[PDB]
């Protein structure tokens, strides 16, 4: 089973990424490129990327799956692009 | 603690609903009204879903009596 509701805990604009509590002791890491457009509050330009602080808010929940398992001191690499048979 | 990837096991036109194996022994019940438009075809349940396809669901009512959980694809997400 590889799906979770992740709560955004700390947003890092200079990394274009956020930390996510997905129910494990150690928070995962969610890069902007792994955030599906349904989470974006507005339609951006075809060029460039928004500030992640204009995409996500602390306390918001997103649906995530683990892309890279937790390893050593690193949190899991997460994505909101969910694998579904027949989608 | 309340989100699952479910596989459609059976489609029942007479109930306008599908049954979903989301990891419990009792299949969950997913009526057409609880299916988001992201699952709809490019209408009746038979046109929308097919056996083997996966959906993201949450439980809206737990198992009770002899019934599976009542499921939805309209996932509850804080802040959004
Ligand atoms: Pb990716
Ligand atoms: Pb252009």
């Amino acid at each position: 089973a590889n799906i979770y509701k992740g709560k955004i805990t700390r947003i890092e604009p200079s990394l274009e990424a956020a930390f996510v509590d997905y129910g494990a002791e150690r928070h995962g890491f969610l890069p902007l490129k792994e955030i599906a457009r349904e989470y974006f509050p507005a339609n951006y330009s075809a060029h460039g990327r928004p500030n992640i602080k204009d995409v996500l808010r602390e306390g918001q929940e997103v649906i995530v799956q683990i892309d890279k398992e937790e390893r050593g001191n690193k949190g899991a690499a997460l994505t909101t692009f969910i694998s579904l048979a027949g989608s």
